[PDB]
């Protein structure tokens, strides 16, 4: 809300206080951003369009360096007022920094530069700096984009395996159901968005006042009310049919909450099957005729494969369920998940650039044209120096404009074209 | 920011579509939170205040309704456009709900009731279905109290044991570093005041802007710049001592960042302490002259104690050392944590209230005048059947306008009386 409304405080305490420990007659500053690491090899980056359009959607102005000047003398910090009131004097509050980012969507392995921030003014250099702590929150959005790209990758696995329409089928085989469990309502738009960069089917209406807000997608996401009707049940009233209606159901999603994830799956695909029959498809596995069944309980990247292992070999294609995830995917995530970062790697002393610290110097990203495979190399080893690749990063934001931007419809091409 | 700006649209999708699940002849709805378990046996109950303030800071108008008639009938839910248009122009927007809840700070044991939401108009019964999500997200700023409060047990415990003022130094003993590995500002504002609740050192400035705009509290913590300075080092670096100034620093705070974090801690402490000297404090235990060490790595509750174990065991006074926590704090909590859960426990049939499902029908809080300890019971067993208790549940909001309040410095008052 409006309380929050002010770049200045929006940092750690000690990075107002930071341009002082800085060499004398520095002119610039260049910091990148990476994932050093973590659970998966490879991420999909995603939200910093939304991150820059959110904290960084006005000038800043005489009222923000009041109020933080205040703030920040009784809480402890010292501030550049001077700095600041420079910047909004001299550069109409727009911050003298230019981003560059790989497009997202792509997927780029670990340990590789996906952003760069640079200053664009000699007497502002520090202020990259001062935007580490809401620029490095982009792990958030990155890290349930990637969550949820490679449960796809498990999905579309087995329905490549079974199913004759892996690709149609895809889309809708992982459901957010996850503002309950999330921290906050901006995580609840921000994560919901990463995981539509994935899929159609959410239940985070937040996310779709986000995808429409900042990526230009007015209806990112479908869900259905619980025509395709989701009722909720339980494997054991499932087998009380023995009696009941059926046939009013054939003139259907079931999404249980009690038993073991994997276990219950196969038993309701088992019931199913006796109470509705099914088709062989052209791969030679069961589909239920009428029903599906989404297990949203206890599913995580572990059990989620369990699931399909276990009914595959039953004989069952992956078209006759889908997955739900909560907690564990808006909220079972953290900055260690996929160890991000964001590092200085070269300031200018004298007019000269130095490196700091094994990744240093002004850094961008390639991406071979041959094997489209990504590798991190210096600004200065770009052109003529490889006719084999070309600059993977583009710049997105430059002294308070936004340069190239995406739709939601182009992150999801990026992330749907790439594979493990 | 303005995009998220719809009351209507925060919730869960299928909760939109949740008013024709009700019976017909339906009155009203009641409703209690509370945790059903998990890492800890109590909760410092925290945050609702913030969350009305911020979810609820303005009536329903025709424009949210159009809004989401609109957007929910392409996403594929149905929506109560004539409800909702009622509870505008019969109840000026007005929501027609009562939410009543344990005074915040307040530490109560699991499996306890900690709020109570009720209907407050026969036709508009369904209302508070309709903002179980938001509600529930209660969870984050109550786990993330409760996990500041467990730790603040562990220090104080040791002050008690070391140190010849405890209540005096335990509020500077737990530093909020956590805005970097938070999944959103609003996320780094609202959990970075749960820890306030227990502390005054904070990074996150975030939650100044929180506390100060929900919780009446100008300034509710205070940093360093990193008059005290903190100095950022490492155990080998103090080590090549053997030279340099020291006297300067007669004329410190000393964060590491470089391995185990139980080691560096008492290497620290027997280097400074051969570098610097120590007082005996009344306990008999050593308290280093001008240097403090802060821990502010890999530490958690459990690394925590082993810290602070050890540095006991080696006759150093708790004193000496403080600590800090980021993602550990607020972001490595999760809904599960402790177990949190929104449940329907009576609706009114007929103008009959009924119960739903061990906990049933309308409740509310009991505190025992002599001991002070919690237990639920239900409203009717409250007055002339309690002399030896009171009700524990104050009414925080009906009908649109918020009732009792608190400043920050309440809710540290009720936090900071209760022990385990």
């Amino acid at each position: 809300m409006h309380y929050l409304d002010n770049l200045l405080l929006n940092t750690d305490s000690y990075k107002a206080s930071h341009w002082l420990q800085y060499p004398p007659g520095t002119d610039a500053s260049f910091f990148y951003v990476e994932s050093r690491g973590g659970v998966y090899d490879q991420t999909a980056f995603f939200g910093l369009q939304s991150i820059l359009k959110e904290a960084i959607n006005r000038p800043v102005t005489h009222a923000d360096i009041d109020d933080a000047k205040a703030l920040l003398a009784a809480h402890g910090e010292p501030f550049n007022e001077a700095g600041w009131r420079d910047i909004v004097d001299r550069l109409g509050g727009q911050l003298p920094i230019r981003i560059r980012a790989v497009p997202e969507g792509c997927v780029v392995p670990t340990h590789n530069v996906l952003m760069t921030i640079e200053s664009t003014d000699a007497k502002a250099f520090w202020v990259p700096s001062y935007l580490e702590t809401l620029l490095l929150r982009v792990w958030y959005p990155v890290t349930v984009a990637t969550v949820s790209w490679q449960v796809k990758q498990i999905v579309r696995d087995f329905l490549q395996r079974t199913s004759d329409d892996p690709e149609g089928q895809l889309p809708f085989k992982l459901h957010d159901f996850g503002a309950r469990g999330v921290s906050s309502l901006g995580s609840a738009a921000l994560g919901g968005a990463a995981h539509l960069v994935n899929f159609l089917g959410t239940d985070t209406l937040s996310a779709l006042l986000l995808a429409r807000a900042h990526y230009h997608t007015p209806v990112a996401g479908y869900s259905i009310p619980a025509a395709i009707v989701a009722v909720v049940s339980d494997s054991y009233d499932i087998y009380r049919a023995i009696t009941t209606l059926r046939e009013e159901i054939i003139a259907v999603v079931i999404r249980p909450d009690s038993g073991d994830p994997v276990d219950v799956v196969e038993q309701c695909l088992l019931l199913l099957d006796e109470a509705f029959g099914h088709q062989v498809n052209g791969k030679g596995y069961k589909v239920l005729n009428h029903v599906r069944v989404i297990q949203g309980d206890g599913i995580n990247p572990q059990s989620l494969r369990a699931i399909l292992e276990r009914i595959t070999a039953a004989g069952y294609a992956a078209d006759n369920v889908a997955f739900g995830m909560g907690g564990a995917l808006l909220q079972k995530v953290d900055r260690d998940t996929q160890k991000f970062a964001l590092k200085c790697s070269a300031v200018r002393v004298d007019g000269a650039w130095i490196d700091v610290y094994s990744k240093r110097g002004r850094l961008t990203l390639l991406r071979d044209r041959a094997t489209g495979q990504y590798r991190s190399a210096l600004l200065d080893e770009v052109a003529t120096h490889a006719g084999d690749s070309d600059d993977a990063l583009v710049t997105v934001w430059e002294n308070g404009q936004m340069l190239r931007e995406w739709t939601l419809e182009q992150v999801r091409a990026h992330a749907d074209a790439a594979r493990l």
